[PDB]
């Protein structure tokens, strides 16, 4: 009672939207989600608090291992044990298991307090000092990331030996507290009236509407008739389609837009025909429109909930039946779809399906083969479904039947097969089914790579309890990391009245299964709302004083009280493994452009040089397209690394966690090329030539026999980010957007732009890069043509996983970035990595395009 009162508040607080709220819509098929989501999330909850301290290990540190490792050397390792300011050091192998190195620090153990030890190395775990990530299961210490990392930056891994006793009693704290086949007649509504409407008055008002699947058309569109702009138009008028009643798919959505003729938009609004209960919809229907910046089938089927502002279409849904009128269940549908005739086909007829289906748009005569030989697509080219389900006529129920009835025999695809299957062109709710059915075999680690994609495809959902949602929410339930990523993709939508009902639904549902996450990420959110408060005293202040002046006020008024207890000892969001803990007032700062970003500084005793930690929170920018970008980019790393090639990448965290508001990961012991080329006097690197510059800094921070590895990884990383930009079309690249860590890789920020958003951004090569990697010589082919080869080969690989790009590219289409909304954004990426073509012609192609980037940077060579 009090405890459930101060969760409710806790979680309204949390979301950003009072629960109260949801209550006062008095919508049923929002009050059926909140119970049986609020029901399975308290069922994955007792689930978890009964799991084996191995398990709840998995659940709350899920293994952060090398992408090569997933599905010699000799190493130092410092080992302590919990609350012990001892230590020991021991040279172990990358080869050995995470309990030959436990049984090792058991042994030494052992022998220091002189006793034969009754712990087995089998009951402990190994954590990473003052990091909420471990080590464990049956692994080589070089297969983990955080081994992976300290042996290529040359420090010693930290770790603690932690009981199964203790890791029990962290799961122990953090608990749950105690027939439509016969309607032959046209489908058809009566157009009434529109409510606070605005145009000019020297025009007529004109409503458009149409039935669509997805984004195909059920039939043709129909249109009013010219009325007399006014703020209360009446039409009265009955709209006619040329579609049976017992032809609408259950997921048909009749589309209306309203305009303005002499063409100016107004207002469009959208409703399913079918409830969530699967009822065929009658009585009037007041439609709360959404102003158009003409259709627009892919827009939310849910009216604007602004009912003050909003203009509103008045329509009557006629009642084609005495009694209502459901959409026909399962059991029926495979009936009728159960009887047909098997294509009887030609040799011939035989291998032009399977050149159609092993090829990309069709000609009609192409499509009736494929319908027609639709049972041999199911047995011999099952992973031809989208082909098939793209030539099915959604607007004949007997079709719809015939597809289904395959369907549900359908054997289960690949996970690449399965994510096509998400797009908006299948919007089927079986078709939908069965694609999360063929993505349960996903891996936490391939769905937190494709979980962005996978919070999109929620805006195209039809109804608020889905197969999507429910898979989501049971996902990040059963791992902490999936969870706490799914939360902030979530809230950062909370501002976007379309989606705000369905993302506070989903944050709530996921609340009541984790009552401690919930508290976890109110500390993050404190934490941001100081952010967002001394972000705007620091716009302010800097307008009026000096840079020197407002960022000592900036201190002071970090120094407060409160502003020490919320911004200290809290997971980052951009990272739930890194611990965010003493805040060093003294290293913040801001920048000096048009929002003033913060750069907040923290370090920790406990995790030493790994708890030096950056955040940068920035406030009036929109960081989504940067996330994107940068989600790629580590897709790609991930890619290469598994055909055996490292390019020293750096995919640093990048989060939208608000409107307009979010937090990207300071990389450490990096500048900008700018700043390096500024070429000052009194430095270690200042040059006689501003083309020496860059390579005499690598030089002073890579000193003797470490300048190799140096240019080494500056070389590699060059190539991959080549690679990344060309294939992305990422343009309004200079100095200031282009880093370089002290270890030598170079990396790019700042991602306003991509996909030649519009022109053909070309390869890029530069000089003073160009430069580094010949180590400081004009001719040096050897290592220029090592460079080139890096460039073929991460380009070639990126080819052959092309289709997973286009695919995840689809679905961001739903995340409206102004750069990602319609087929040509989509037509970049098929052009940069040459799909069309063989791997010999498109190898010749990028061939002219890096030797056209050449040609390109030899003109700034000339001088
Ligand atoms: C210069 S800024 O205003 O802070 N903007 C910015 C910085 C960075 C990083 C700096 C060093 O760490 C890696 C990430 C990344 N992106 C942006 Cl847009």
């Amino acid at each position: 009672d009090r405890v459930k009162k101060l969760i409710n508040s806790q979680i309204s607080l949390l979301i950003g939207k009072g629960l109260h709220e949801f209550d006062s819509l008095r919508d049923p098929e929002v009050n059926d989600f909140r119970t049986k989501m609020r029901q399975f999330c308290e069922e994955a909850a007792a689930h978890r608090q009964q799991l084996g301290w191995v398990e709840w290990l998995q659940y709350s540190f899920p293994l952060q291992l090398e992408p090569s490792a997933r599905g010699n050397r000799a190493l130092l390792v410092n080992v302590k044990f919990e609350g012990s300011e001892e230590s020991f050091t021991f040279q172990v192998s990358t080869k050995d298991m995470p309990l030959a190195l436990m049984a090792c620090a058991l042994r030494k153990k052992a022998t220091v307090f002189r006793q034969p030890l009754v712990e087995q190395p089998e009951e402990y775990a190994l954590q990473v000092n003052g990091r909420h990530e471990y080590l464990y299961g049956n692994y080589p210490l070089c297969h983990f990331q955080y081994i992976c990392s300290c042996l290529h930056s040359g420090l010693t891994p930290h770790l603690t030996m932690v009981h199964s006793s203790s890791i029990l009693a962290m799961r122990d704290e953090q608990s749950n507290p105690a027939s439509l086949w016969s309607l032959e007649q046209p489908f058809s509504i009566e157009l009434i009236e529109g409510r606070k409407v605005n145009a000019d008055e020297r025009m007529k008002l004109v409503v458009q509407a149409g039935l669509f699947h997805g984004n195909e058309m059920l039939c043709k569109t129909v249109s009013s008739s010219e009325v007399n702009v006014c703020s209360e138009p009446v039409w009265k008028q009955r709209l006619e389609f040329d579609i049976s009643v017992c032809d609408l798919p259950r997921m048909a959505r009749l589309c209306f837009a309203l305009y303005a003729v002499v063409d100016c938009p107004i207002a469009w609004a959208n409703l399913m025909l079918f409830d969530y209960k699967d009822q065929l919809k009658t009585g009037e229907r007041c439609l709360y429109m959404w102003p158009s910046v003409l259709l627009n089938p892919a827009g939310t089927v849910r009216g604007n909930p602004n009912t003050e502002s909003a203009a509103a279409l008045v329509i009557y849904l006629p009642e084609v039946a005495p009694h209502p009128v459901y959409f026909p269940a399962l059991e029926k549908i495979l009936e009728l779809g159960r009887h047909g005739e098997r294509g009887r086909i030609t040799e011939e007829e035989q291998l032009q399906l399977r050149e159609i289906l092993e090829r990309g748009e069709l000609y009609e005569h192409e499509k009736d083969l494929v319908w027609k030989m639709r049972h041999e697509v199911q047995e011999h080219f099952p992973e031809a479904l989208a082909r098939l389900l793209l030539v099915t006529k959604w607007n004949k129920h007997e079709d719809v039947a015939q597809m289904l009835y395959l369907l549900c025999s359908w054997p289960e695809l690949p996970v690449l097969s399965a994510l096509e299957l998400l797009d908006f062109s299948f919007p089927d709710c079986y078709v939908g089914s069965f694609a999360i059915k063929s993505l349960r075999k996903l891996t936490d680690d391939e769905l937190f790579q494709y979980l962005l994609q996978l919070v999109q495809v929620l805006k195209y959902e039809s109804y608020l309890d889905c197969e999507l949602t429910k898979f989501l929410l049971g996902r990040a339930l059963a791992n902490r990391k999936i969870g706490h990523f799914l939360f902030w993709h979530l809230r950062s939508e909370m501002h976007v009245p379309s989606v705000a009902l369905r993302f506070g639904l989903i944050m709530e549902a996921y609340c009541r299964g984790s009552t401690h996450h919930m508290k976890v990420l109110m500390k993050q959110g404190e934490a941001l709302s100081k952010l967002k408060a001394l972000n705007d005293f620091v716009k302010v202040s800097s307008q009026k004083t000096t840079k020197p002046q407002t960022k000592e006020m900036m201190h002071m008024c970090m120094r407060q009280e409160t502003y020490m207890e919320a911004l200290s000892h809290l997971q980052s969001p951009l990272d739930p493994s890194t611990l965010l803990e003493e805040v060093c007032v003294e290293q913040c700062t801001f920048m000096d452009s048009k929002m003033k970003p913060l750069w907040i500084m923290y370090s920790s005793e406990e995790a030493g040089s790994a708890g030096n930690v950056g955040i940068i929170f920035k406030n009036g920018d929109d960081l989504r397209q940067d996330m994107l970008t940068l989600q790629m980019i580590q897709l790609m790393d991930v890619l290469w690394k598994q055909e055996g090639l490292d390019l020293r990448m750096t995919p640093y965290g990048c989060l939208p966690t608000g409107d307009r508001t979010g937090l990207i990961e300071v990389v450490l012991h990096s500048d900008t090329i700018a700043n390096i080329q500024l070429n000052k006097s009194n430095m270690a690197a200042t040059a006689a030539f501003n083309k020496d510059a860059l390579l005499n800094w690598l030089k002073s921070k890579n000193p003797g026999e470490a300048l190799d590895r140096a240019i080494e990884e500056f070389t590699l990383s060059c190539a991959g980010y080549c690679v990344a930009t060309y294939v992305l079309g990422i343009g309004d690249r200079h100095s200031d957007n282009i880093m370089i860590r002290e270890s030598g890789q170079l990396f790019h920020i700042d991602f306003g732009h991509f996909l030649g958003n519009r022109e053909r951004v070309p390869f890029i090569l530069t000089y003073d890069f160009v430069h580094v990697i010949q180590q400081g010589k004009t001719n040096n082919s050897e290592k220029f043509e090592r460079f080139r080869g890096y460039c073929e080969r991460a380009y070639t690989i990126l080819r052959r996983h092309g289709l997973l790009f286009l695919h995840l590219f689809a679905l961001m289409r739903a995340a409206g970035l102004p750069e990602l909304s319609c087929s040509k954004d989509i037509q970049y990426l098929k052009d940069s990595l040459a799909l069309g073509k063989t791997e010999e012609e498109a190898l010749k192609h990028f061939r002219v395009k890096f030797n056209e980037a050449l040609r390109e940077s030899w003109k700034t060579k000339v001088n």
